[PDB]
């Protein structure tokens, strides 16, 4: 009973066939909002698949499109189209970060910003200047700047029904890594953990330009092909098989993780998570039940021996209980309600 | 008699102590507008030196500042500052490129955009969408998108008086290269010309992140220390001594050059330019008088024999005649009048 604009990043399709976190959350939120009878306009790439109105400034995902060199050009096209049409919307829900803040002061339609990223020494200064806007965080640990006007915390979610549940892991045990090959995700940690426990590690993910040196130096020399396997970038079925077959997923971050969608994807498949307790991991993992919070590699190494005891079905039930689209979209509805009323 | 906003890039100080083309043009334009009684607000780094109003979102030039990783944050900070105060100005003069186009449709004060860059396969798409805006080209050959509403072509200018004139080049002859060490400027070409003419080459310029590989592979292995010299980025006095002492400046571009300030800087010192006839070279160099338009390495080599034959003093007068601050600022004043009238 509202007109809602969803402004997504253009790096990935909505929803992404493989890598993509925000575009996934935007897809789930958008589709469910439309089902609830709202007039939704999706601002996303041209190959996106939505039942809402799709306005696109480029036909394809930009990350893997070979003809595009300047992503910022089409980002600016998107924001120009959105805020030029402000009075065609009751609320604008932006997922593109700080690039939308100077536009918000120039239009009358209220804008809601879901923060999907880490606060940095630089972006804090632009967020500071626009602190009295309606931000929504995806985890409590993310709120490192309290002077911002957080309307609410709305945890992310996945479509649990679409993830196949695995009752028992693969007959010869192996560990899984799923994520972009970045130091922030610590795949080098994951490689050390598997070698010291003696259990193989299967890796999947992208290696975009910023991590090529890191992959060339720390990761690639260790990809054995037998004990350390790497299947670059995985679509939904491939990733669902990878975590499901594993006894546990290594999530050894070295970085203030905003949320970590792979964790709830692992648990949804029934595979618990051995993670280091940084950022949102303590809020996502229930220690000793759906996984194990660790503070060191050895803590993670020791925890892998206590992984078989966990109830794998409890992991899936846990994801259903707190990380469902039903709850997320309802919480996002509460946000729109508040923003339109407390203006 | 107008209130004018000057929106500069933040990579370099206004004025730049060393490298910096666009930031230099903004200085001469800003100071001269103030002298003519305009209420000018300059948006640039906090260490800028202006007699106009200085609004800064970061205190220093960002290119060499080690604490900044996200330039787009402060660019957005600046663009937010300008258009939030749009009705404090009669005209906004933007030099930051396409990132300001979506703002122009959202504010009431008319905006004039000076194009300082090359049209790209990507950036063409955002300019097309905003073609009915007030663009100003710095050369006619730059107008690769004719469908834009060009108000006028306004060639750039330099402060000729600040460049010392050199009547006779250095006693043992040498060739000069001045520019960013980029393939677009073809410094490797200049080295091919050096050995074929038998005259040494003195090189000056920056090597920023994008051209470090280009530098290590194509340029650096050839730096003798005697025949090929590189003095890593030069401030104003050093670069003027570099050009003045040279018999000619090599400008072997490989790229649709928007203008090329080093060309009128070389001539200002009295040094003619051996350039490849791409982009703005035919409009900046008077062939056979202040330099030589060339079409290959061999065509440049042949021109070096005909360089001691040109009048060096005619070069300085040429820059005074067409590329003076007086002429540029008056033409930009005419542009301001037209934009305010044909609104
Ligand atoms: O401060 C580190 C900075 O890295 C970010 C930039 O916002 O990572 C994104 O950009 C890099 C490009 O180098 C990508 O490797 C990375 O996948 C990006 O992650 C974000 O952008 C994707 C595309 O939309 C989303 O799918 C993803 O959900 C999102 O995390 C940030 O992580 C961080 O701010
Ligand atoms: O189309 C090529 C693309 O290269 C640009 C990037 O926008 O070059 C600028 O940024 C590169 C680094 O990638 C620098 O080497 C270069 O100095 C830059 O040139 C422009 O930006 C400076 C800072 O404002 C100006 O001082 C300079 O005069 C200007 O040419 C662009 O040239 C272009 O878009
Ligand atoms: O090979 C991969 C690697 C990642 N993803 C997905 O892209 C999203 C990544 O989100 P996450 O929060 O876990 O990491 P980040 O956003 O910080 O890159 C998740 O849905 C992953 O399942 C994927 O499909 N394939
Ligand atoms: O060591 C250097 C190298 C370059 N420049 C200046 O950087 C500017 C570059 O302008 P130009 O148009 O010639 O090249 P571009 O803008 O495309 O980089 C010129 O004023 C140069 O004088 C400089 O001062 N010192």
């Amino acid at each position: 009973h509202m007109r809602i604009a969803q402004v997504a990043p253009l790096w990935e399709r909505v929803p992404p066939p493989a890598y993509g976190g925000v575009e996934l959350v935007v897809s789930l939120l958008t589709e469910e909002l439309v089902k609830r009878g709202h007039e939704v306009t999706l601002f996303a790439s041209g190959d996106s698949m939505t039942q809402a109105k799709l306005v696109s400034t480029y036909p394809h995902a930009i990350r893997l499109d070979p003809n595009v060199q300047e992503y910022a050009v089409y980002e600016a096209l998107q924001l120009g189209e959105v805020f030029s049409r402000a009075n065609e919307f009751d609320v604008i829900h932006s997922h593109v970060g700080y690039t939308a803040l100077p536009y918000t002061s120039l239009v009358k339609t209220p804008v809601v910003h879901t923060l999907h990223g880490r606060f940095t020494a630089d972006n804090e200064r632009i967020f500071s200047q626009y602190r009295n806007q309606n931000y929504v965080s995806i985890s409590h640990s993310q709120r490192q700047l309290r002077e911002l006007n957080y309307i609410a915390t709305v945890y992310n979610a996945i479509a649990v029904e679409t993830h196949h549940f695995y009752p028992q892991p693969s007959d010869p045990p192996y560990l899984a890594f799923l994520g972009r090959l970045s130091p922030e995700k610590g795949p080098h940690h994951a490689i050390e953990i598997a070698k010291r426990v003696g259990i193989p590690l299967r890796m999947a993910g992208k290696v975009d330009r910023v991590d090529r040196d890191y992959f060339k130096e720390l990761i690639e020399p260790h990809i054995d092909g037998e004990f350390i396997q790497f299947i670059g970038e995985a679509d939904h079925p491939t990733k669902n098989a990878l975590l499901g077959g594993a006894i546990a997923m290594l999530f050894p971050i070295t970085w203030q993780e905003p949320f970590g969608l792979v964790m709830i994807e692992s648990m949804a498949a029934g595979t618990p998570v051995v993670a280091i307790a940084k950022g949102a991991a303590p809020e996502v993992i229930e220690h000793g039940k759906t996984g194990f919070l660790c503070h060191s590699v050895e803590d993670c190494v020791a925890a892998v021996a206590q992984v078989p005891q966990l109830d794998r079905m409890a992991c899936r039930d846990y994801v259903w209980q707190r990380f469902s689209v039903e709850r997320m979209v309802s919480e996002y509805e509460a946000v729109y309600d508040t923003v339109l009323a407390n203006t």
